[PDB]
């Protein structure tokens, strides 16, 4: 019930796959830590 990290991401949206973080600047799902 989630989308790939390569795609976009909504600030706060937990829809993304657990384990990844959502960049506030880039506005996408990534693995790197903020």
């Amino acid at each position: 019930s989630c989308k790939v990290p390569f795609n976009e991401c909504k600030y706060g949206a937990d829809e993304c796959c657990k384990g990844y973080v959502c960049s506030k600047r880039d506005g996408w799902c990534k693995y790197h830590i903020n």
